[PDB]
């Protein structure tokens, strides 16, 4: 219900909902907990920085390229999404910056954290003042 906005999934939930359903799922390359998970169950993809088409349309970026360059690639989609917050780990961001940077994507990207305790915390950086 709504637009579910910022929840408590974990991996398998959140790459099985955008199976089902029509999100895209952007994922870092920088990310083995995400990663491997693919080329594990998805076979027949080649990776690169680009869409690929295979799976639930995953949209992989090399940690080369800006955070801000993937929220606009990711602008113009104009797609629902679900991930997990971009810059983190291939910035060294914390949940604050993490959150301040995902709140610049207009489309609604479905996100989760590691606890439904943080959901809240997440949202309260994008209603910081």
């Amino acid at each position: 219900g709504s637009h579910m906005g910022t929840v408590s999934w974990n991996l398998r939930e959140m790459l099985a909902h955008a199976e089902e359903t029509r999100k895209l799922m952007p994922i870092c390359m920088d990310v083995r907990a995400i990663m491997a998970t693919i080329q594990r169950k998805y076979k027949g993809i080649k990776i690169q920085e680009g869409i690929v088409d295979y799976g639930v349309r995953f949209f992989f970026y090399t940690s080369k390229e800006p955070v801000a360059s993937i929220i606009t690639k990711l602008n113009s989609l104009n797609e629902p999404l679900v991930t997990m917050p971009i810059g983190y780990v291939t910035h060294g961001f914390n949940l604050e910056e993490a959150a301040r940077c995902m709140r610049s994507l207009k489309a609604p990207a479905v996100v989760s954290v590691s606890s439904p305790d943080a959901v809240t915390t997440y949202n309260g950086y994008l209603t910081s003042s």
